[PDB]
């Protein structure tokens, strides 16, 4: 009864990202996600599998995990992980593709901070959940779903919170991201890394830089701006921690918000939410679950 790798069948490639190939697959008549990792990368396999297999992570913004299984083809083993398959793929590819309304793109935005709000929530008592900090937070790294909400994904680097001991569950390495969306503590090494709402405050930052990437998209009255990375205008593609460290800590420059966003509630709304996940002191951030609210006050007077 239980989805398996031995009954599914590989049709279409997807993509790959830091570790992983990804494909659509065929289960017992379904569509399927699959990523693929071969043996020498068994660690960030099992970590990623560690990490969906959280007890109570389960949320409608939070990519739905199947399974974690092996297929020997005969010559080598693969290691594999099984997901929903959504057919818009990632927010990024969403975004580059269509426009969105002013409904559609608090649709995209609310769903995001209800799933990085469940994934950052702590619930103690028998079968708990331990708050989860992202740290790779990014337009690549969450899904559109076909009623156009998000899901979250790549969940690989995220590190475990136990408040009991107030200890998390691996030793983290220096700036693991990427660097393009990476928090000014995190580009210059300020951060605490032995605080764990350091990791969740991150999280927020780069939440805000999804924000503005979605906001350009909405059209209202036939009136957007095109597709851009956030930096898109002061670094180069794929630039490195140093070249970020410049613009974001020394600068302390941010993307650009058009005088267009005051002219729309719902805008002025998202641009604030913006700037309040933009300061340079995480401490003085919004929380998902405060964005969740406000989002959620917002989609229901727009009557989405
Ligand atoms: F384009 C996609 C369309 N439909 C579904 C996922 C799509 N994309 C992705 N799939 C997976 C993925 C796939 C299978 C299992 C897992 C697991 F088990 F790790 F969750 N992950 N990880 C990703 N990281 C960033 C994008 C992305």
């Amino acid at each position: 009864h239980m989805t398996i790798a031995r009954d599914i069948v590989l049709q279409e490639s997807i993509g790959k990202g830091r570790f992983g190939e990804v494909w659509r697959g065929k289960w017992r008549g379904e569509e399927v996600a699959v990523k693929i990792f071969s043996s020498r990368e068994e660690r960030s396999w099992f970590r990623e599998a560690e990490i969906y297999q959280t007890v109570m992570l389960r949320h409608e913004n939070i990519l739905g995990f199947i399974a974690a299984d092996n297929k020997d083809n005969g010559t080598w083993t693969q290691l594999w992980l099984v997901s929903d398959y959504h057919e818009h793929g990632s927010l990024f590819d969403y975004l580059n593709r269509y426009t969105v309304t002013v409904e559609g793109m608090i649709k995209l935005a609310l769903s995001t901070a209800s799933g990085l709000a469940h994934l950052h929530m702590e619930i103690v008592g028998t079968q708990g959940k331990p708050a989860i900090a992202h740290r790779d937070l990014k337009s690549k790294n969450i899904l559109v779903k076909k009623n156009g909400t998000c899901c979250i994904a790549d969940l690989g680097l995220a590190v475990r919170h136990d408040s009991a001991t107030d200890t998390i569950d691996i030793a983290p390495n220096h700036r693991v991201g990427t660097k393009r969306y990476m928090a000014p503590e995190v580009l210059d090494d300020s951060i605490n890394m032995k605080h764990f709402e350091s990791f969740k405050r991150a999280d927020i930052y780069a939440m805000g830089l999804v924000f503005w990437e979605i906001a350009r998209r909405c059209s209202i009255g036939g009136i957007h701006e095109d597709y851009q990375l956030p930096y898109y205008d002061l670094v180069p593609s794929d630039p490195s921690v140093e070249e970020m460290r410049k613009v974001v800590c020394e600068q302390k420059l941010r993307p650009n918000i058009p005088n267009r966003w005051q002219s729309c509630e719902a805008l002025r709304v998202m641009a604030k939410i913006m700037r309040e996940c933009w300061y340079a002191n995480g401490a003085a951030r919004l929380t998902a679950l405060r964005i969740k609210k406000t989002l959620s006050q917002l989609s229901q007077q727009e009557g989405i």
